[PDB]
């Protein structure tokens, strides 16, 4: 990578060669788009999977499920090109993009809702492979390939790590985390478009050794970093986080309208919480126990929420509005 | 860092924002200059040490050591207004950069050869840390400052690291490590203008976890990153290399005129030979018993050598230029 | 900013951090992209304009009405949606920025919608409901600007990119004449000047004195300049300004031409203008002393078609103050007809 | 100025065309060289202004002291191979470019000299004595500032590269008080404005009101900042401008700050400046209105090496202003110390 | 053109003031847009034109044919407007670009219209009425060459910007076979050559000898290479030309190969071409005294996909003259094949 | 060459990879130094050309000069230790870069490089032209280039060190020591000029543009001082200046009036002779020239020693005896 750029105090130009890692979530440019790797080799993969039992597959990123939806119709045409007694249909799948259990073998509900007639312990899940970038400035594709063997681990060709002076970074096409120290690191902001739950290679991780398994910010069974740059003081994992937001934006901050303060009688760590009520009335009193400030808050779409680790003061957790994962 | 860089297939020019992790070990202009913090402080402080039992410092990258040559006749010029019987002698670095046992405290040979009038074990080293970057574009200058306690750390404000799709770097003012994936994770070549003798913080390091201290080829002695990126498959720790050259250009391949057969009965593992006797006779016959080809290859200012598992089979060892490094 | 730049006369590349005034109205790129606050906040402010008596929205910039445009069936959706008994119907920019004399309150108690941007599926409400808040459009009498919002957005942050940028927009918290000067700038350097906008571009430089030379303006507004913008505004005369005071023309001495005066009755209806000096395409001007006095401008093709050739002005200076847009050539208020009979030319629309 | 630049937030690249106001005082790259008319010109120049009466020259910039400190040995081969008694003595710059009263004008008879160019390694001619011509150097009493030369030197054009740059100097047509104005620029753009030539940088920004930030100065002049570069001119009161207007301070409204007046007694006898906002190391600064009334300002550390640590002020606003200079740390005029006394204090060197 | 350049060898970097040919046809994305003149003038030269004789526009370069094609809408709404039925079809463009014998003449008179610009007041203009102004298109024979306009429009001036620019065309004042000058380059600089054009991009290089290494055709012209942008053009045999004369080959002796003579009937019918020396994958070339005499190009592949290996020339120079074309992978006219035979294998379209 | 540039009118910034000719004489930078083969090659090179007649050497360019005054002293410490009685002399170089009819050849009482024109050792026993580049050096900084024998003997300059380009309306013939700009007014024709130096040798063919159909008495600067084969080398009303201010070393060509004069054209003047300058022995300045058959505005040169006129401009108020002329082989 050849070319300049101004550092962050935007004082110097520097000017050279080397790794230049780019914020894909603001992509400056149109965002990437994937390519299948045969219109009838994957009808065919499609035909043997369905004999070998699978009602479906589940999309692993964001940039596969438009894939599917723009190359379903097509599919469909080839099948009954064939007289074949199948139907394929692309959902569409809003918060987390759930796991399967099962996998495609090279040579039928496509995301969707929980539907009970094809559970997600036999659907299809992370069997696509990146093998050619291409070209192009305004525009580029992504062509794609089938996986080999089992693998419950993010693919490693669409990320990237970097770290600088006191700067650090876990970035892929839909995760941008950035860490920073001022007197120790830790994260300070992390812009999530999706949310994964395979897992993110140790060979693009910083600071990988010495990690428990309970510190990370963000849970390790939602594509977090194992990493030490994956921690901020005073908290813990997030596993009853608002992840069923889809898009989420961890920042530590103030939610408006509203206060928190630190009290040594508080309530204790449990499912996540939002600022308003089940009618649209904002509570403005909040406690931790032992958390740091500012505090965790998450900016969903529909409102402003907290960590597992604060709790309402001036309102009853009773009747409110509660993370609906694992609850 | 906000800029514009063309990719390496040329094809393609990408602009954003994130981190640019450049080539200082190759840049088109010497990009940095460090700079004092001033004539008063940097005397009293090696004034008081003087009076503490020390007899000089040892640079810890080849840029203190520019600095210190240049301000030592400033220094002088103030301590000898202040009335005292102490000179400061700058002298040079000779290969390796070695280490010492004291340091300077915030409010007398410099460098140059290994003296037992003056030991390591009563010289200062690492007392200096950075304290801001500079503005401009070719002739930056970096602050210096004078560390509360002392570690065996490098210095983290030089030091990065990144990776992106098959691509991974350790990069600092001298060192410039690239690795890459064929079929697995390996080093693929490094540029050390200097050698140092810190240990490389685990903060700014890929892949950190599940690392021995006998497969690095940088060993941990020589600031060599606890990464399994700093790994090649068939050798081990690098202990007896040719160190002692300073500036190093590791690569892979075959040096003119040479051949390596691989054979268990090849001579164990030793000190590495350079590939020309004294008189200047050039081996042509080499081998090896459990490496892998391509064969390691250390190129200096002595034109050629080989690892410590590439042993000549149609030579002795009785006329080899040895590694100057013992064990 | 930090960059690079190469010189006027091109001999020289400087590097540096400083402020750097760029052309906006030849981008180079594609424009900026104003982004409302949210369906919801403007929906319960419309619809609390509608309820204390306003009766539509005059547009302040040109980037504006596109705003508008493109969120009027959003708003009409969130007024249905919401049982309200109101349509927003958004009309188009022809001439001059006309300007209202009431404004929208920042809303309180805010309605209720699914998301906060803008774009989902959705459903077109039927054009009905026999209450409309009008957005721009023609000059019509049923809703006259007496009862229309003027200047009531402002810019709270920028965006991020190189080609598509997007600007977010809020509400002022009080009531002014005044343009909004986040999106304004201006510079001088060694001898050239410039008052720059999004839609206006104003040169000068100094050739023995110093005045105005060219000036870009794909848009009239009706504004004030903000002085805190403005380069050289100490003594200056209202009747000097070459771009009238009521038209977001600065506040200065820069903006001046000698042998000129204000030009309150120019061609300010045609909205787009390039307003240069030099000679319409086969004409020519002389001085002359018994030339009459100053009037309304005058296009150099008469309504038929045929050219007027020659010109003449009392005491003026060369060469001509000349006006460009869509119809054809226009010349200032001071060059007066000397052979076409001037109660048989096409005169300026503004009023006199 | 064609070229790209970033934001100051980083998140934007734009490419364009306009003006693009650099820093010099922080120049990043080597200082601009100040080139003479000619070698027979300014030895011309220089005996009619003896004959008249003028007994030196006192400099308006450094980067005309760097130039006259690097032609004085051509000057005086010249002025020794035409057979006159007369000898060029170039000094330092010690503190305020003081200003002279009188000027050199256009040389009419040239003098007789077969190069052009500057520089190649002449003689030294011996000081004739008896005769001097003083350039810059110590206030002395044999040729005081009253029949000195000032400002008749002007920029005709630049010239080319990126790293060392040349400015070709010529004799002005009159005489003024007003510096140079082709050296000089100021821009502002969106909340930041800033005036700057080739040795002051005067950076403002708005936050709830428009006023002086920063302020860095590698030199003080005593010319007038022209008005033709100067933002917002009209309405400023000379006593409320922070920069005094003797100094070449903007005539500016940017060239205020909330709770101070005018610092006519500040410590300009250093030379190199930086005016900021805030507590100098160890000391505390309280508004109470049992303080003490404006003074010369004071620095910091007794004379002794002890230094004052509670100062008090009446009516001014945190943070403090605040000068930092090459010996120390200084305050405003408004700032007055509790804790020691004045009287055995440093105060201004220059006078009231 | 003041920029800066990373050498050839990439190890270098120099900035500096010159001229600076860039390649136009590997460019990440198009650079350059034609612009024409006006909807009213162009439909008035195409009725003075027809009614003179001319039946139809041969273009001259790849970029006209995007620009007849994206405005021949707005034409036909002034010809529908007008009242006199004329339609005007726009075709693509299928090898060559062929040269026709008439000329458009710039018009006198005008048709009325409200637009200076192009993209509005368009419906469908539903009208033919066999009266056809054929833009390109097929080799027909109701319209032939010999009554079709061509090489008619000159560049006014160039456009901004940094991505795309706009290029201003007007109508020529008189007949011309030669291409326009104001479109191409070319440049000499120690041992490399180039010969640049719109898409044209012809190399040269010195290995003990001054001969063409690479050239690079995304479209092949009929017009001549004027001599005033042509290096080296003195001693020049039209029959060594390696690239032809009459498809607007340079008059150069950088135009020239050992071994081998004007490729007259070369593969000239494949539009885009990629002219380098080498062999086609899986072919043999030798050097024979007895082979045959010279003739049309073959390509390698028979139509079934038969692949000839064995090929033979009496004079040529390895590496052998090859063409890489869209279907296939051709060689010159002074290489025949010693396998198969030219009587069931596919010849060059092009003779005489 | 890669890179991005602004372009004449200051409207566009373009960007990609090609060919990009820069202005050496305004370098932006440090002057190119030339770089010798070795101190012991030169030495047997001159013994044995002053073992058979050739008594000196003479300079192609301004930067040989700098490099034979660098390497002179340890090419005369190189001359006694082997006892052979030689020692060469340096110089400087003033004028024109006179020719010579000698080539020193690849190795197997004085010696003269460069000064002024001595009977002792004419131009005709004087080396010239034997040098030519290897490699370069092309940066920022710094910049050298390393030199090498040429094998026979040539009179056109070294092709390594030239360069030409042409676009849109303007054309240039660059080198080291030359700048020629030509542009399109109606016409193709010469615009500017600035020889940093005057040569002797002969510009080659393959660098040059528009070679055909060309006069050698229409050629504005003459091609015996490497002046470019070209009919870009042309300004109409005006024919080879053979006789100009060529002494002087550095010029620079450009039309316009020299100050304080003014310049006609009427019939009642003398023909066509030597330039002059604008100045007498004195000091005093003629305001009053004409010409015969020229265009306006008028042919000028400027030198470090005032302001002349092309030979097709004479003076009318004043007697050509005052004038001093050019100083050159008429």
């Amino acid at each position: 990578d050849t070319g300049c750029a101004v550092s962050w105090s935007g004082k110097e130009l520097k000017c050279g060669s080397g790794i230049f890692v780019i914020d894909n979530v603001h992509t400056w440019t149109e965002q990437y788009k994937f390519q299948p790797e045969s219109p009838a080799r994957l009808a065919s993969a499609i035909l043997n999977a369905h004999e070998d039992g699978v009602c479906g597959i589940r999309s692993t990123t964001r940039l596969e499920n438009i894939m599917w939806k723009q190359i379903t119709n097509e599919l469909n045409y080839v099948l009954w090109e064939g007289g074949h007694d199948l139907t394929v249909v692309a959902g569409d799948v809003k918060g987390v993009l759930s796991k399967g259990k099962r996998a495609l073998a090279p040579p039928f509900l496509i995301d969707g809702p929980d539907t009970s007639e094809c559970p997600n312990e036999r659907r299809a899940w992370n069997f696509l492979e990146v093998e050619d970038y291409g070209f192009g400035m305004f525009t580029t594709n992504i062509w794609m390939k089938f996986r080999e063997g089992s693998s419950e681990v993010c693919d490693h060709r669409l990320m990237s790590a970097a770290i600088k002076d006191q700067k650090a970074v876990h970035a892929d096409m839909g995760y941008w985390i950035e860490s920073s120290k001022n007197q120790t690191w830790q994260i300070e902001k992390a812009s999530l478009i999706e949310v994964k739950t395979c897992l993110w290679p140790k060979t693009h991780t910083l600071w990988s050794n010495g990690v428990l398994e309970s510190q990370m910010l963000i849970p390790k069974a939602y594509a977090g970093p194992f990493s030490q740059h994956n921690y901020r003081q005073g908290y813990a994992t997030q596993t009853v986080g608002p992840w069923h937001l889809g898009k989420l934006e961890i920042d530590f901050g103030e939610c408006p309208g509203t206060t928190v303060t630190i009290q040594e009688d508080c309530d204790h760590r449990g499912p996540s919480l939002r600022t308003t009520t089940a009618s649209g009335k904002l509570v403005t009193q909040w406690c931790c126990r032992s958390c740091t400030m500012p505090p965790l808050r998450f900016l969903g779409e529909d409102g402003c929420w907290y960590g597992m680790e604060i709790r309402p003061l001036s309102e009853k957790e009773e009747n409110m509005v509660k993370s609906q994962v694992s609850a």
